RNA sequence: GGAUACUAAAAUUGGAACGAUACAGAGUUCGCUCGUGAAGCGUUCCAUAUUUU
């Protein structure tokens, strides 16, 4: 499990860890995680090891027979049923010594059909961009055309969100076999129309910890092509992030986040209003993706871009989105949804507002932006959505921002201080190469012109 | 007949402690030598948190 590197370095591939010296790699195989490590791959090993795989019975039966039948070969541990094809069986014995009692006759009968046993082989223990993107950014007309060209990249093809649709469509027939009556709504990156390649799929469940755990053992069982499920209560709004294998891509199930099926259909209402909403957002979500301020744990999430760019967007002298007070107070009959105590209401249909007064291109809405980013307090102003101004939170540290919808989750309480100093650092960066005369206008035959220096692979 | 399941301590940040690595400084008998740091790391400990939109 470890390979040598140069430098007189090493790697332990089952904990992916990269060591510079003899003494650092012998200090890790000492911890405990590399032991833990050890001791799970052996138990999966061993499980391998006193496990068969059955398959040939006639289908229409359930693994309940299989059960009862192998349990007149001494202890089973467990039988698992086949998913995506439902043909098949793995059988994991109790114990080893009764493994050959498995191999000893093989005139197995199920139903009339005959069967078909065989030892299981063990599968090898698992521990568990910047070159298309300035390709096909440099030859458009300006800035402007540059941002609405990285839109048409970014945007899902028709494949991925057909493969979104099939997914949730899925965990629809699924939970109603299991629950009935209820609904699988989709969000987060797949209705808001902020659609990025590779992004997560949001699932509300419409019908503490057990239905959590519920879900969880759904997902583990019976869902098809699901491994990597994660319950997490520890949360303002408990989740199960769940993976699927066939479509290689990755998700979170929600129970009881109402808020945010309302949140992603505002989010696609603004984005529907003009088509520069659009092309700003995308354009600021790949640049803070692009210089390491979103990523993973206490990272800023995609959520807080497209807020902090709404906000940013109403605070203008010329009002480019009208403030959440104004889109509560455009809603109409049957639009008086309020979930968890207080009261939040917009028009779900988008030809029933007055057009922007703003004239401002792409680029002038870039450099503005950055500007005032930079220029803005991050010691204790908290910026509100709802009055679109600064001055209920939770917890806020140097960095301020609640939700216009959810007024007491501070989703900016993830960044810590240096992140947030090296955020505002970068926003002045940004807005001095703005005010440059490189950035305004093209280069042909090379220079990386426009938005590429801000979408570099930098450090 | 038709392709051999992701089972506990799932993560990162704030503070830490210890062990090493760095020398645009110099020498060497080729063993290292003098002193100074957090770049990458490893081990362990305490968590008014996040990682969903
Ligand atoms: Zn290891």
């Amino acid at each position: 499990d470890v390979e040598s590197l140069p430098r007189g370095g090493f790697r332990c591939s089952l904990c992916h860890v990269t060591t510079a010296n003899r003494p650092s790699l012998d200090a890790h195989l000492g911890g405990r995680k590399h032991r833990h490590l050890v001791e799970l791959r052996a138990a999966r090993k061993a499980q391998g090891l006193r496990s068969v795989f059955v398959s040939g019975f006639p289908r229409d039966v359930d693994s309940a027979q299989l059960s009862e039948y192998f349990l007149a070969f001494g202890p089973v541990a467990s039988v698992v049923m086949d998913k995506d094809k439902g043909v098949f069986a793995i059988v994991e014995m109790g114990d080893v010594g009764a493994r050959e009692a498995v191999l000893s006759q093989s005139q197995h009968s199920l139903g009339g059909h005959r069967l078909r046993v065989r030892p299981r082989e063990q599968k090898e223990f698992q521990s568990p961009d910047s070159h298309q993107l300035a390709k096909a950014l440099a030859e458009a007309a300006d800035v402007g055309a540059q941002m609405i060209k990285l839109v048409g990249l970014r945007e899902l093809s028709e494949a991925e969100r057909q493969l979104r649709s099939l997914v949730v469509a899925l965990m629809q027939e699924v939970f109603t076999e299991f629950f009935p009556g209820c609904v699988v709504h989709p969000f987060g990156s797949s209705i808001n129309s902020f659609d990025v390649h590779g992004c997560d799929l949001a699932l509300f469940l419409d019908l503490g910890a057990a239905m959590l755990e519920l879900v969880g053992s759904i997902l583990r069982g019976c869902v098809p092509g699901v491994y990597r499920v994660q319950t997490v209560p520890s949360a303002r709004r408990p989740v199960v992030k769940f993976a699927h294998r066939p479509s290689g891509l990755h998700g979170d199930v929600s129970l009881s986040n109402r808020l945010a099926l309302h949140n992603s259909r505002f989010l696609s209402l603004a984005s529907e209003l003009d088509g520069r909403v659009r092309p700003l957002v995308y354009t600021l979500r790949a640049w803070a993706q692009g210089r390491g301020l979103s990523g993973s744990g206490p990272l800023l999430s995609n959520y807080a871009l497209t807020l902090l760019v709404i906000y940013f967007l109403q605070t203008r002298d010329p009002p480019v989105l009208p403030t959440v007070s104004q889109l509560t107070q455009k809603a109409g009959e049957g639009e008086q949804v309020e979930v968890d105590g207080w009261d939040c209401s917009f028009p779900r249909d988008a030809s029933r507002l007055e057009p922007s007064i703003n004239v401002e291109p792409l680029s002038s809405l870039l450099a503005q932006f950055f500007s005032a980013v930079s220029s803005w307090d991050l010691r204790g102003s908290l910026l509100s959505l709802r009055e679109g101004q600064a001055l209920e939170g939770l917890r806020l540290g140097p960095l301020n921002l609640q939700d216009p919808f959810d007024l007491s989750h501070n989703v900016a309480a993830n960044v810590t201080s240096r992140v947030a100093g090296r955020l505002q650092n970068c926003c002045r960066a940004a807005a001095n190469y703005a005010r440059s005369l490189q950035y305004q206008r093209r280069s042909s035959r090379g220079r990386d012109w426009g938005l590429l220096p801000l979408l570099q692979p930098s450090s």
